[PDB]
């Protein structure tokens, strides 16, 4: 079970996690006890793995993480809104290939300042099968493997260009990758003891 390489979503220690693979055999993910889990990856095609919770929100989350991609790949907050159908991205480091699209403009918080682009994706997978959507992007100027992100500052800087959420699906902390190869430790957790609205 710990050690995951088909598609499959569910809750470990409390934390809700996914993992989403188009290349059978090229990855995996291994969760670890409290908020923890890891990566592995060869080769691969498109993956997205981490841990966090079903359902996203203006949360405060702190992450701490060892990030070795070779290749193109991603240390994002990474979440799904419905109606309508948005997939999100808080990039916190990446490889070789930076996000990029129509600057709509910059958002600081958390000791760094993220450029925001938005971009379309065409009949590609997602919480809704196969759709096009569109991307929201956040992406921070300098790459860094741990931190805070206060989630709800990001939202506000998106909604204030014009870039509007719908119904918040999951959100998590997670590593994706892109016809790469690499790895990661990622540790994530909110501020306190709350539970989930
Ligand atoms: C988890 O579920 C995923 C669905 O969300 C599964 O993804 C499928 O993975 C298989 C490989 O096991 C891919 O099969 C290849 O398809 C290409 C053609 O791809 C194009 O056409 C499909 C049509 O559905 C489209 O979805 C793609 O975007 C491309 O436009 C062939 O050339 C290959 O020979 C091979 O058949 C599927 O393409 C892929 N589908 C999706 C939705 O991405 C995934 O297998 C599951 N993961 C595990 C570990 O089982």
């Amino acid at each position: 079970d710990t050690t995951i390489t088909q598609n499959q979503t569910g809750y470990d220690n409390g934390y809700f996690y996914s993992f989403w693979t188009d290349a059978p055999g090229t990855v995996s993910m291994t969760l670890h006890s409290g908020g923890s889990y890891s990566t592995s990856w060869r080769n691969t095609g498109n993956f997205v793995a981490g841990k966090g919770w079903s359902t996203g929100g203006r949360r405060t989350v702190t992450y701490n993480a060892s990030f070795n991609p070779s290749g193109n790949a991603y240390l994002t907050l990474y979440g799904w809104t419905r109606n309508p159908l948005v997939e999100y991205y808080i990039v916190e480091s990446w490889g070789t290939y930076r996000p990029t699209g129509t600057y709509k403009g910059t958002v600081t918080t958390d000791g760094g300042t993220y450029d925001i682009y938005e971009t379309w994706r065409y009949n590609a997978p997602s919480i809704e099968g196969t759709r096009t959507f569109q991307q929201f992007w956040s992406v921070r100027q300098q790459k860094r493997t741990s931190g805070t992100i206060t989630i709800g500052n990001h939202f506000d800087a998106w909604a204030r260009a014009g870039m509007n959420l719908g119904s918040h699906d999951y959100q998590i902390m997670a590593t994706e990758g892109y016809q790469s190869s690499g790895s990661s430790t990622v540790s994530i957790s909110e501020g306190g003891n709350p539970g989930n609205p």
